[PDB]
């Protein structure tokens, strides 16, 4: 893996499809997916979706003008060290469905207008292996 980048210099629409494939190494602490709204630095988020091995939750969030929202967590963790991974992010016309492995996981309705998002980052204790996005 790498601090992994992918432009959508178009943006999405509802219909798009991001599925990413991993594995968790051994002694991850946490890692997350970002749907951002431009290249530059501090740019809003249109979704923060952060698994915490450390702290055993999933957690979903935007980030506006610098500032976080409120926070919403999915039951549980579907992830383990040492263990692959598949998630589907979803776009659709009111929100983001994450489905993690054979399981709808959590709905984060959208925040920001979907034609904002413009870049998808991963990054933190992560092994990437494929980012797909259909
Ligand atoms: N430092 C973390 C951020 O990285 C992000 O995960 C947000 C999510 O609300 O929570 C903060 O506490």
């Amino acid at each position: 893996n790498v601090p992994h980048k992918s432009s959508l210099p178009e943006g999405i629409r509802p219909g798009t499809v991001l599925r990413i494939r991993g594995l968790v190494p051994p002694n991850a602490s946490r890692f997350h997916v970002n749907l951002l709204c431009g290249e530059e630095q501090g740019s809003d988020a249109a979704l923060h979706f952060n698994p915490r091995l450390d702290t055993s939750e999933v957690v979903f969030n935007s980030k506006e003008q610098g500032s976080w929202g409120r926070e919403e967590r999915g039951p549980g963790v579907p992830f383990q060290r040492g263990q692959p991974f598949e998630v589907l992010i979803i776009a659709s016309d009111d929100g983001f469905k994450a489905v993690v492995g054979d399981a709808q996981y959590h709905h984060f309705r959208h925040r920001l207008p979907l034609a904002r998002v413009r870049l998808v980052e991963v990054g933190g204790d992560v092994q990437l292996d494929s980012v797909r996005i259909f």
